């Protein structure tokens, strides 16, 4: 019961450009996209927006991953969330 | 072991940006990071309020945070894990 991540890094624009293009040819290779989101103030490890997408399984997931070209501006880690907070 | 322990805030946006300025303020040392306000957009989402994650070193500090922090009325909390090389 941990939910499939991906986070993108980079500039909001193109982070929010990113985030349109996947909701308009890209929506069925994920489940939840968030709003552009950053780590605050003194502390970050990095002063670049965030957007995190989730995925029903893993077999999406990876499906997203060969389908979709990332922009080379914009990176991106996989990880894991409990399920239970979304 | 690579999850890092959170706790995911929600509530009416300003709210929550009102108790984030305070954890910023007086609690620094209680956790380790801490979100901007954000919630699950598109046309898709589960809830409706805005939320903010806090990531904390293990999950005795989170015990301690716990504690020792007052949530304010307008704020709810679930306890979860993400991993720990996306931070």
């Amino acid at each position: 019961s941990a939910t499939p991540i991906v986070q993108f890094q980079g500039e909001s624009n193109c982070l929010k450009c990113f985030r349109y293009r996947l909701n308009d040819k890209h929506r069925h290779l994920f489940d939840l996209i968030s709003s552009t989101w950053h780590w605050a103030s003194p502390k970050a490890p990095h002063k670049h927006a965030i957007v995190t997408v989730t995925y029903h399984s893993e077999e999406q997931r990876q499906q997203f991953l060969n389908v979709v070209k990332i922009p080379p501006t914009i990176r991106h880690k996989l990880g894991f969330m409990s399920m239970h907070l979304l």
